[PDB]
């Protein structure tokens, strides 16, 4: 018996599946395993998975975010290094989108294997306020500056904003970071050294946020509108605002609260290219997918790397798939006729699989005791309590 430690939302089902199909296997009964998929309820899966991890019958195999998500594990050795299992292996090489499984690492080390969806984060925009004011799509930075004059000019508010979570304040930082100074200036920063927050590309980053908040970008009442309770994606569906960067889960959202809306007048784009930057302007941000890892005191290892050969398997795609999920697999380049929504996940998967990096989230990416502290000064910053020089040196400061 191999314990499974996973997030017990609605999406647990795809992970029962696979117990099932895999408990069913010969390649299971070969490896004398069976694994038994412990949810936990969402809102306790961070504590519980601690007080597990520090104690005897801490789980074989967990659901993670990679990154910060797993920091003190790797730091307390109770992690098996995957790097070289993923690159003998004849599935797990070949068997995911190589960006996704790099975005959760630590170290240039692989600790994760790809298991749930990919989400990431898109320009989403309101076609039918697009439609009266002769907008299109922004492609590049002095584009969408354009689309932000006139959208003003014709009393709109460029972009809906959730300020109360602060984390969909942050992604607007986390592309213009990348898009300006490249994938290497947060990978440094997110592998614990602080001083990489001093790297100009975050200062710019910075000013270029305090500049559209400066000019009305977000409109003046943006820190009380919440993404969780549906304020800033009902802006966009009530054409109040024309655009909204947000994780891929807002087609969802709009689905679920404004379904004619979704249908019809959302639509998506890239983040646009930033002139003069060094990113590689394919690069995408956002949620590279859940991962499991897996536990180094694990009795069997061998059963444990059978069982995560199946998250590369034509059967766990499917399952992803008619889940309503983007999979990170490699054969689902040509499954995804049968998602719910082809369209939305075609362009998702084909943005994914052509980008040199997939950064994973800024605030599942750092050491968790960065991450209260970190949006608490991105807050400040778009609130204005702090100029960007104030909150690069704030960031230079974390321990």
């Amino acid at each position: 018996t191999i314990t499974a430690m996973v997030y017990g939302d609605d999406a647990v089902k795809v992970q029962d599946k696979a117990a099932s199909r895999f408990n069913a296997s010969a390649e299971a009964k070969k490896a004398n395993a069976k694994v038994k998929m412990e949810r936990i309820p969402a809102s306790d899966y961070p504590a519980k998975l601690r007080t597990a991890m520090g104690s005897p019958n801490a789980p074989d195999i967990f659901f993670n975010w990679g990154g910060g998500s797993i920091k003190a594990y790797k730091e307390a050795g109770q992690l098996v290094d995957l790097t070289d299992v993923i690159k003998s292996d004849e599935v797990l090489s070949t068997g995911f989108l190589p960006s996704v499984v790099a975005a959760g690492s630590l170290d240039g080390h692989e600790y994760g294997i790809p298991m749930r969806g990919m989400q990431p984060v898109l320009l989403f925009y309101n076609k039918s306020v697009f439609a009266e004011h002769k907008l299109t799509p922004p492609t590049t930075w002095d584009q969408l500056l354009d689309n932000v004059a006139k959208l003003k000019k014709a009393g709109v508010t460029p972009f809906a904003l959730g300020g109360v979570e602060i984390w969909p304040e942050l992604m607007w930082l986390e592309y213009l970071v990348d898009r300006i100074g490249g994938p290497q200036v947060f990978d440094k920063i997110r592998n614990g050294d602080a001083s990489g927050w001093g790297d100009p590309a975050v200062l710019k980053a910075a000013q270029t946020v305090k500049q559209l908040v400066d000019e009305g970008a977000f409109g003046k009442g943006f820190s009380s509108v919440s993404y969780n309770n549906g304020g800033a994606p009902a802006l966009l569906a009530k054409g109040k605002a024309g655009m909204h960067l947000m994780g891929s889960w807002e087609y969802s959202t709009q689905l679920g609260k404004f379904p004619d809306f979704a249908k019809k007048d959302l639509g998506w784009c890239a983040f646009p290219s930033f002139e003069g930057g060094a990113g590689d302007i394919r690069n995408v941000v956002g949620n590279p997918c859940n991962y499991w890892s897996v536990n180094a005191r694990t009795g069997n290892k061998d059963g444990a790397i059978a069982f995560l050969r199946d998250c590369a398997s034509e059967a766990y795609t499917k399952d992803l798939i008619d889940n309503g999920d983007v999979p990170t697999t490699t054969i689902a380049e040509n499954m995804l006729d049968s998602s719910p929504n082809p369209e939305f996940a075609k362009f998702q998967y084909q943005l994914v699989q052509k980008a040199p990096n997939f950064t994973l989230s800024w605030d599942q990416a750092v050491d968790p005791d960065w991450q209260q502290p970190m949006l608490t000064e991105i807050n400040k910053l778009f609130v204005g309590k702090s100029s960007p020089e104030q909150f690069v040196s704030a960031l230079k400061g974390l321990k």
